[PDB]
This record gives C-alpha cells, sequence and structure tokens, in this order.
C-alpha cells in the first residue's frame, strides 16, 4: 500500500506476435514519438481482435476502385472539409455528406473510430453510414487476458488473496477525503476551520488536496508589492501551514497527498517542488507529492486519480452528458484522446496516461461540471466538482464498501 511515482514508475512495451509486454526500462527520443501512436494502433488492434463487419488495411481497398468496409482510423483534418483517415497503410480522405450515424459519446478528433461505407473511387472519397467508437469490455475478462505480470506494483500475478478484501471489508479505518481550493482568501481559511472542525474529532486516513492553489497563474511582471508569484505561492503555503499546525491533532495518524493543478509553477507534470513545500514537509510527516495524473497503490483495487477540464474541452470541438464524458475516456481507454498539435503529451511517460487495463476508479475532479458518481461496466467515476461557489461541499468515499456520500455545510 503505497502511492505510485509517475516518474519513477515502469514502463512496458506490447508484442503482437507474443501479444505480450517487455522489460522496458532524461528526455525522450524520436522513437518514443512515432512507437507512441504506433503503440496505440496495435493496442486498439488487439483491443478489437479480443472481440473477435471484417478487418481491412486502407492498402487493400486503394488497390481496387470499386467495392465496402468498416475502416479503422483516426479523424484527423488537412483541410477544410478534407478529414483524412490514416492506418499504417494509407491515407485517404473521409467524407460525411448526408450521414446519419448513431448516437455516440462524445465525437471529438484525435480518436479512433470505425466507419462503414464505400469507396467510389471516381474521386477516391470514402463515404460514412454511421461513426461508432471501439467497445470497452469488463475489467474482469480483461484482467484475464492481460496475461500474469504486475500493472500496478508490486513479478507475476498473485491476487488469490482473500485476506485483502476481508481485511477492507473489516477495517474501515482508512478513509479518504476529497474536497479547486485557492489560498488568499478569508472564505476559504474560513471553510477550512470548519472542515479542520469535522476532522480533528473523527481522524482520517487519506487526505486529497486538489489543485488550482492560487487564483492567478505563475509569470510575475510587477514588482510593486516587492514580491513575485513565487514568494506570494511560498507565503500562501505559510499560512496554510500556521493553519495546519494550529490543531495538532492531524499528521498524528492521517496521510496526505498534494495535487497540482493548472495554475501551479502540457502533460504529464511535476509536482510543486521541495523549496516551496519546505515548511510542510518539516512539520508533517506523512506527505507525498504525485504526479499529475498518478495512481493510488491500492491492494486490491487500481484507483487513478487526474484533475483537469474534460468537460469543458468536448463542447468545443464536435463535428456536427456525464455519462457521455465517462463513456468516451473508458472506451477510448486513454485520458488525452487528442492529437499532439493539440495537447502536447510528453513521449516518454505515455503509458501513465494508458488505461490499460480498465481502472478502479477514476477521480475526475472537474471544474466545469456538478459532483457525481456513476456507474459504466464497473468503474465508479466520480467528481467533487468546485469547492466555493457551491456553498462549501466536499466528498467522502469508503473504498470497501464503495460507498459515496456528499458533506456540505450550507
Amino acid at each position: 500500500f503505497k502511492v505510485i511515482n509517475a516518474s519513477q514508475q515502469q514502463r512496458f512495451s506490447y508484442n503482437p506476435h507474443k501479444m505480450q509486454f517487455i522489460f522496458v526500462p532524461f528526455l525522450p527520443d524520436i522513437e518514443d514519438k512515432v512507437q507512441m501512436f504506433l503503440t496505440r494502433y496495435y493496442l486498439t488492434n488487439d483491443r478489437v481482435m479480443r472481440n473477435e463487419n471484417s478487418i481491412t488495411p486502407i492498402k487493400n481497398l486503394l488497390g481496387r476502385d470499386a467495392q465496402n468496409f468498416l475502416l479503422l482510423g483516426l479523424l484527423n483534418k488537412n483541410f477544410k472539409g478534407n478529414w483524412s483517415l490514416e492506418d499504417p497503410s494509407g491515407s485517404v480522405e473521409i467524407d460525411i455528406s448526408q450521414t446519419i450515424p448513431t448516437q455516440g459519446h462524445y465525437y471529438v478528433p484525435g480518436c479512433m473510430v470505425l466507419v462503414e461505407g464505400i469507396y467510389y473511387s471516381v474521386g477516391n472519397k470514402f463515404h460514412v453510414t454511421s461513426m461508432t467508437l471501439p467497445p470497452g469490455e469488463r475489467r474482469e475478462i480483461t484482467l484475464e487476458t492481460i496475461g500474469n505480470l504486475d500493472l500496478l506494483g508490486i513479478r507475476l500475478d498473485k491476487d488469490l488473496k482473500i485476506r485483502l478484501h476481508l481485511l477492507e471489508k473489516e477495517l474501515t479505518d482508512h478513509k479518504f477525503v476529497i474536497l479547486n481550493l485557492f489560498l488568499d482568501d478569508l472564505k476559504i481559511m474560513t471553510a477550512l476551520s470548519k472542515i479542520l472542525q469535522k476532522l480533528n474529532d473523527d481522524p482520517p486516513t487519506l487526505l486529497i488536496w486538489q489543485g488550482s492553489f492560487t487564483s492567478v497563474p505563475v509569470f510575475a511582471s510587477m514588482s510593486s508589492r516587492n514580491i513575485s508569484s513565487s514568494t506570494q505561492f511560498k507565503n500562501n503555503f505559510d499560512a496554510l501551514a500556521t493553519l495546519l499546525s494550529r490543531f495538532d491533532n492531524l499528521t498524528e495518524n492521517t496521510t496526505m497527498i498534494f495535487i497540482p493543478g493548472p495554475n501551479d509553477l502540457t502533460l504529464p507534470q511535476d509536482p510543486i517542488p521541495s523549496a516551496f513545500t519546505k515548511k510542510i514537509n518539516k512539520v508533517c510527516k506523512n506527505v507525498v507529492w504525485s504526479s499529475n495524473p498518478t495512481r493510488i497503490a491500492y491492494l486490491s483495487q487500481e484507483i487513478v486519480i487526474f484533475r483537469d477540464d474534460l468537460s469543458g474541452r468536448f463542447k468545443r470541438h464536435r463535428l456536427e452528458e456525464t455519462r457521455k464524458l465517462v463513456k468516451t475516456i473508458l472506451d477510448q481507454g486513454h485520458l488525452s484522446p487528442f492529437l499532439d498539435s493539440l495537447r502536447p503529451i510528453s513521449w516518454d511517460l505515455d503509458h501513465t496516461l494508458t488505461l490499460c487495463p480498465i481502472p478502479s476508479t477514476m477521480v475526475l475532479c472537474d471544474t466545469t461540471s456538478a459532483q457525481f458518481d456513476l456507474t459504466y461496466n464497473g468503474c465508479k467515476v466520480i467528481n467533487p466538482g468546485s469547492f466555493i461557489n457551491r456553498r462549501a461541499r466536499y466528498m467522502e468515499y469508503v473504498p470497501s464498501s464503495k460507498k459515496t456520500i456528499q458533506e456540505e455545510i450550507y
């Protein structure tokens, strides 16, 4: 039972002939960039093969001139209306002129989909019957076909220990606390005062401090107050550490986790530096600084935490709600199904963002949708929503019974 370090995690590469991963383990390489999407295509390929209306490459159809296939590819774009599609065997412009597809989750670019139709080589523009997304299977059969290795950290698989589930179903002593959170307002101080008031009595176990610790970003340019974004943020930490030290009931038996948001000093992202967490590391002894995103090494489960604006980007890019969002992220099996010219993902840690296999719980702290918790093929996906303008609301999750309770003060 630990917290997985993204900068210190392993790496696994897939082989289609052996259908398995190899012992892979500063700046990345070119091969990483190429094999990034290559690994994506072959992973989706094998994922399709696990589900056994046929299979055909682009070169097979372009070699002909007549027809009739459900092609696989990325909804990319070269020119206006020149929505091209690419597999590792050729490129082809596709059109959806007067198409009545299904009611998919959220069709977005940079996504590998399946479209049926005919070529019509006179203009060589493939037509679409219906656009569909690659289906995602349950975690049971998924973990059945992964093989016999370790994908979370313990190397083979030995999860046949009923004592794990029994002790978790009995030791209710380990509770998770989830609260956007700024630091330079009296309202924040008040909220934290009543929150810790609820926390000094009942000892929690794992604190999850969300991102966006400041209303403003970095890149300071005015030395009016003889300060900068760094110094201001440092003093904000000092104030938080002082309120934290006002009540020493905490850190006695509760572990904490910081998570950097989008406005602190491009994915993935290393945590808040030690130079700004010096005093809190001195006062406390149960601190950690995980990258965004990260995974909690839970003894029998795969919980992943990722804070970003998911709903705020899908609506600004569809061609022509909450379950649509969750359905999209789980079916594509990836956290950022977006082009690299849109969200620059670091070449080294693309595997970290990969949802191979299906995780147990994805903590998606959205900053533009309400708080919820729903199920979709088993993985209970949550959202705590905002924290201040929603009249001070927060969440508490039970891992054993998987209970989800909301707690509001106003």
